[PDB]
DNA sequence: TAACCGCGTTC
DNA sequence: TCTTGAACGCGGTTA
């Protein structure tokens, strides 16, 4: 049956792979000893593994196996196949009768079963597993994965009535072979992952394919250089509209192959033959493009296809190729009578992405979305090239794409080529090293390593460890459709996450003094701890000993005297040191310190830790719940009766009906409560999980430290050596990229235990990680409060100021002449966290043969310092007593922007006016020589921006006004999925649809460019919202919609200037100028620097005193 | 006024 | 199907 298609597909894939240079290599037969240490002697072919896919194979029903795609040492390529029987396990609730269920499944599954076997694995949910006791399991093996699925289909009936009550007719009678099946296990492992794990094969490693299997050649390590292609397609476009692969044609396709550029053009659209040209944005990105002017598109497609066949690419990179370019070329190939999969072996898959068997499709957009660590407002190719490649790509407005086909083809070709350059070199210097290296530890191919969620990446890593330690995988987690608490249905339940505080606002600068009030008892405490904390820094922070340090006492006495000056003069007006302290990999290091794992949470090996639980429940109670349901049982349903509907479909009707009843009587739709819960953490459980976290943390620390090394080397580089300065700066962005790309995967080991379908779910374990972190950040803040003035706090980071005279940086001197770095403000914190948050109960197996553990003290929680900074600027809220958190600006000593966070300037969309405003104002806080002077200097910029708005934009030209006044906002789903909701995006989506057709809203992720109107008057802002595109429409079209939209049937004036509700914009900017300058200025004792923006009444009253 | 939502950041 | 988490700002509706 269904095998038919699979066997057919393989023959196809086999022929296309053969066409592209991968043909099955069957290694010679060897009757000599199979050790890895004789690899040179064993006959076989050595190659670099670049790809792997599951296949069926008819012998030399189909047989399951994995094709492996190799690049050989001699410049060629080949594939080799590994067969491996797929398998899962049957768990038994009576291990004395495994025999009987064994003989039962043997008969019952005769149709699909191949072989059967009794095994044993470690089960962390079984008592006495730490003493060597193991769970007995039946290993069912199959010829192919269809047979495996078939057995699952036959077992679940048994699995599902065993859960249901058995019906015994002889009521007067007080166990069957089928009821002994408790569960099946490891039944949902992707086959190629299973082969990849059980066989320890990884893409990116070198092997020698031999008769007895694959032998890793540890003597190579350096990756082979594959043939890499990257392409961009530019197409024709209806004015003010989206390209349609049904109507529109490809104008031109630009690509690059191992550094050499090319360019196809359809002369029917392009209207001019083009000639070889060069686009080399920077020396390190050479771009010589040869051009292939073609007559009809059909020839453009054939020529693109032809090349590919000649080049034999193993990697094809694009930029959003999965959802536009690849599909587009498909529809056009179909329309023009070409089958692309016969032409180049590419075709869409189940999720609609485009893959091939031999060549990986490397969509840079997927990397950027997951691993670039950039905001989504910075993930467009223009901005990515600036951040990561250090140059400005060529910018051409999409509306002018289609006409510039004729007016200036050569210009449009330059832009086409600019997209290709940026895509190839973005892939080659960021994606390709990261993904292929990742494959050497993660059992996926490049295509999957690029696209899988970071949680799944964590899961893959964890499954390797669990298998290699012979640990049985738990089945995927299943959230209950209904959960309750004190008789109330739970809308949602979670834990209290990170702790965040805004404590101050305003301007803080290295040349502008502040008041400090130092707690004298704080100085006493530090001095009591100074000797042991200094030893701590040397012994633990720098892994040395007090014996080889020679200036210990001077540094001590130096520190001691500065501290003593601060104890007497506790009231001081000094220049500040703007510092930031942040725990390195906080949550991971908290899990490793406390030996935290989902499997360590139990109900002395026991380390009791607290977390905070938070639930959201209906104030309704069981009585109300029981009633509403019966009501619902009586309605007829669209399709039916309520009981007829799926349990899920039932409860979702219930939830919508509960929200209404509770509001009527309870009057509150939901109730929030925080319960503190204590969980047991067994300090002796098999540590395979946390060890995986430990390993991946250390993997990241590798790159974070190299970033820090080269950030130091650039300081040593002399200003004149531009090449050196440039390379180091290039190394810094390289390692910052690599270390950030690991950060998300790393922290996903913490997320994973709350993820849906998690094989290792524990709400407790995540809760305890968060609450511990809240305790550590707050004890740190308590001390800096007593000795300085903290500014913002966020989970693990503290921005604070300190008196210039607070002990700062000191350098120990060693017997070796070497020096040890010491930041006193850092090590004073690090000593107290290590004295109050150390796990003295950490246990590990010392002797596995007799199960002897040693108990022990662990702690890897360290603050790290960056600073001192030149300026920090915190906004304040418009509301009394409140602050803005997760938003601020920081500046380095040289005047460069250190960090900008949270602000609209960084986010995607937002109103461009506030973007450009923020872009201009922040840097201005560096001027003036007094705080009052500084606010003045920024006030000048504010009034200038206030001027353009009070002038009703008569001040700057039209094409420049549309940008400043537009607000772009993306829309997660299609508008059809938003009804019952009102927003400026939702309106702009309808009006785009009405005027430009329903096609506009068919695809989600729409980006709604809108200005809001003055009319209708007193109408809600959501309703007075106009797509920008209308103002580029023909005058009759504009008038009809605008008058309709403004609700004035007689409006003749059709100028953007008249319609704009400049009032909205002034309020918006004012709130901006208010929170960033005016209100903050007051909290710093400065009378309103922008008097045209009025204060709030509460501030006026406190200003009034 | 306060609760609640979608989006997109900071952790 | 496949799928890391919680805390937060902001403009906007809604009770
Ligand atoms: N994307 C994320 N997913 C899950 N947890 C996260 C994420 N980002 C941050 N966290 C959590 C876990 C981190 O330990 C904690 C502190 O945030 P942050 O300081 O940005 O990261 P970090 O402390 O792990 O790395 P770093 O060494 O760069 O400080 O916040
Ligand atoms: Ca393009
Ligand atoms: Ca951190």
């Amino acid at each position: 049956a269904l095998s038919a298609q699979q066997l057919l597909n393989a023959s196809k894939i086999d022929d296309i792979d053969s066409m592209m240079g991968f043909e099955r290599y069957v290694p010679p037969q060897y009757n000599g000893r199979f050790d890895a240490k004789d690899i040179d002697q064993i006959p076989g072919r050595v190659g670099w593994l670049t790809n792997m896919h599951a296949t069926l194979v008819s012998q030399e029903q189909g047989i399951s196996g994995v094709d492996f795609y190799f690049l050989d040492e001699e410049g060629g390529s080949f594939k080799s196949t590994v067969v491996y029987d797929p398998y899962f396990f049957i768990a038994c609730n009576d291990e004395s009768r495994v025999n009987d269920v064994e003989e039962l499944v043997k008969k019952y599954l005769e149709s699909c079963l191949k072989s059967l076997q009794i095994i044993r694995k470690e089960d962390l949910t079984m008592d006495n597993h730490l003493l060597g006791l193991q769970k007995t399991l039946i290993k069912l093996s199959f010829v192919n994965s269809n047979q495996l699925f078939e057995a699952r289909k036959l077992l679940r009936p048994i699995l599902q009535d065993n859960a249901n009550n058995n019906v015994q007719r002889n009521i007067y009678n007080v166990v069957d072979a089928k009821h002994l099946i408790e569960d099946i296990r490891e039944y949902d492992v992707p086959y190629h992952v299973r082969v990849s794990i059980d066989k320890d094969i990884r893409v990116g490693k070198w092997y020698k394919v031999t008769q007895q299997g694959f032998i890793e050649d540890t003597r190579k390590i350096a990756f082979a250089d594959p043939v890499v292609m990257a392409f961009d397609i530019e197409t024709t476009k209806p004015p003010l509209k989206f390209p349609d692969s049904a109507v529109d044609q490809i104008m031109m396709i630009s690509y690059m192959i191992d550094g050499e550029g090319f360019l196809i053009t359809n002369r029917e659209i392009i209207s001019e033959d083009i000639e070889d040209f060069e686009y080399t944005p920077k020396p390190e990105y050479p771009g010589f493009f040869t051009i292939f002017n073609e007559n009809d598109e059909v020839a453009l497609l054939q020529r693109f296809f032809e090349h590919i066949r000649d080049v034999r690419p193993t990697v094809i990179s694009t930029f959003n190729g999965d959802f536009f370019d690849w599909p587009f070329i498909h529809n056009r190939s179909k329309i023009h009578g070409l089958d692309m999969f016969d032409e180049i072996g590419f075709a869409p898959d189940a999720e609609g992405e485009y893959k091939s068997s031999y060549c990986s499709h490397m969509d840079c957009f997927r990397w950027l979305k997951r691993d670039s660590y950039l905001p989504q407002g910075s993930q467009g190719l223009k901005a990515v090239t600036q951040s990561k490649l250090g140059y400005n790509p060529i910018e051409l407005d999409p509306e002018l794409m289609t006409p510039y086909a004729f007016e200036k083809p050569q210009h449009l070709s330059e832009y086409s080529v600019s997209d290709a350059v940026a895509t190839y070199y973005l892939y080659m210097k960021y994606v390709h090293p990261f993904i292929f290296s990742l494959c050497t530890i993660i059992p996926l191919n490049p295509d999957e390593t690029l696209r899988k969620g970071t949680g799944t990446l964590c899961e893959m890593l964890l499954m390797v460890q669990a298998y290699q330690h012979n640990i049985l995988l738990p089945n995927k987690h299943t959230d209950p459709i209904e959960r309750f608490y004190d008789g109330h249905l739970l809308e949602s339940e979670t834990y209290v996450g990170g702790h965040v505080e805004s404590l101050e606002a305003g301007v803080f600068r290295s040349d502008l003094k502040n008041e400090f009030k130092i707690d004298p008892s704080a100085i006493d405490e530090l001095l009591q701890e100074l000797p042991e904390a200094l030893k701590f820094s040397v012994e633990v922070e720098n892994k040395s000993s007090v014996d080889k340090v020679t200036n210990f006492e001077e540094i001590k006495n130096q520190i001691t005297q500065k501290l003593l000056e601060l104890k007497e003069n506790n009231i001081r007006n000094e220049l500040p040191l703007i510092y930031h302290v942040d725990v390195a990999s906080m949550y991971p290091n908290i899990m490793t310190t406390n030996r935290l794992q989902p499997d360590s949470i139990k109900a002395t090996c026991a380390r009791k830790l607290k977390w905070a639980w938070r639930g959201e429940f209906f104030p309704s109670k069981m009585d109300e719940y029981n009633m509403i349901k019966r009501a619902l049982q009586n309605e007829t349903f669209p399709n039916l009766t309520f009981d007829e509907l799926s349990y899920a479909d039932q409860v979702i009707h219930i939830k919508k009906r509960l929200t209404e009843y509770s509001r009527k009587v309870y009057h509150r739709v939901k109730v929030s409560e925080i319960v503190e819960r204590e969980a047991i953490v067994c300090q002796r459980e098999n540590p395979f999980y946390v060890d995986t976290v430990k390993s991946f943390r250390d993997r990241r620390y590798e790159f974070k430290g190299l970033a820090k090394t080269w950030k130091g080397n650039l300081s040593k580089i002399d200003p004149s050596d531009k090449h050196a300065r440039d390379e180091a700066k290039k190394m810094i962005v390289l390692y910052d990229s690599l270390q950030l790309a690991h950060k998300v995967i790393l922290n996903s080991f913490y997320g994973y235990v709350m993820r849906k379908g998690s094989r290792w779910y524990s709400m407790e374990m995540a809760g305890i990680t968060c609450l511990t972190g809240a305790t550590i950040i707050q004890m740190a803040r308590a001390l800096v409060e007593r000795v300085g003035r903290p500014l913002e706090l966020d989970t693990d980071g503290i921005w604070c100021i300190l008196p210039k005279s607070f002990p700062e940086t000191y350098f120990f001197t060693l017997e070796n002449g070497k020096k040890l770095y010491l930041s006193y403000p850092c090590s004073m914190l690090n000593y107290r966290v290590h004295q109050k948050f150390t796990n003295h109960q950490y246990q590990e197996l010392k002797d596995p043969l007799n199960y002897i553990y040693e108990t022990h003290s662990e702690n890897t929680i360290f603050f790290e310092v960056d600073g001192p900074y030149k300026a920090m600027i915190l906004p304040s809220s418009k509301e009394e007593g409140k602050g803005i958190k997760k938003r601020y600006a920081v500046f380095n000593e040289d005047g460069s922007l250190a960090e900008l966070k949270g602000f609209e300037l960084k986010r995607r969309g937002e109103l461009q006016l506030i973007k450009n405003f923020q872009s201009d104002i922040f840097k201005v806080f560096l001027e003036g020589d007094t705080l009052e002077g500084c606010y003045s200097a920024v006030a000048s910029v504010c009034n200038r921006w206030l001027d353009v708005l009070d002038s009703h934009g008569l001040m700057l030209e039209d094409e420049d006004l549309v940008s400043l006044i537009c607000e772009n906002r993306s829309m997660s789903k299609t508008l059809k999925e938003y009804e019952g909701q009102k927003s400026t995006s939702i309106t702009t989506a309808r009006r785009l649809g009405d005027f430009l057709g329903e096609d506009m809203v068919k695809d989600k992720g729409l980006q709604c460019k809108y200005i809001i109107s003055s009319k209708p008057f007193n109408a809600p802002v959501t309703e007075r919202a106009i797509p920008v595109a209308i103002f580029s429409a023909d005058i009759p079209i504009k008038r009809s919609f605008l008058r309709r939209w403004t609700l004035d049937p007689s409006l003749e004036d059709l100028d953007i200037r008249t319609i704009i509700d400049w009032g909205y914009y002034r309020e918006r900017l004012g709130s901006a100028i208010q929170k960033i300058i005016t209100i903050p200025a007051a909290l710093q004792g400065v009378s309103n620097p922008v008097p045209r923006v009025e204060h709030p009444d509460w501030l006026k009253r406190k200003i009034a005193t």
